[PDB]
């Protein structure tokens, strides 16, 4: 007295395997300088 | 059984001997002054 069901099936999903990754940069932003604003409190920085 | 293809010519390829020197100049940019803005980082440089 059990029912069961099941899903199978294959795809691809990588990187190519010439010159792949060089397609992708990460970058990152730092929100700190002199005499600057954030928008996340609207505050002065050392200013 | 050798297959070889050459290529040959000549040509003039330099500076005038009259004061060609004289025709060219180098500009350094330099990123140091007080209170600017770095394009690069995109801060204050040294506040």
């Amino acid at each position: 007295l059990v029912n069961r069901t099941t899903l199978w099936g294959s795809a691809i999903n990588d990187m190519h395997p010439r010159n792949g990754a060089d397609y992708f940069t990460r970058v990152t932003l730092t929100m700190a300088k002199k005499g600057g604003l954030n928008f996340i409190s609207g505050d002065t920085i050392d200013a």
